[PDB]
């Protein structure tokens, strides 16, 4: 995770 997270 924390790849360009907007969920």
């Amino acid at each position: 995770f924390e790849l360009d997270k907007d969920f």
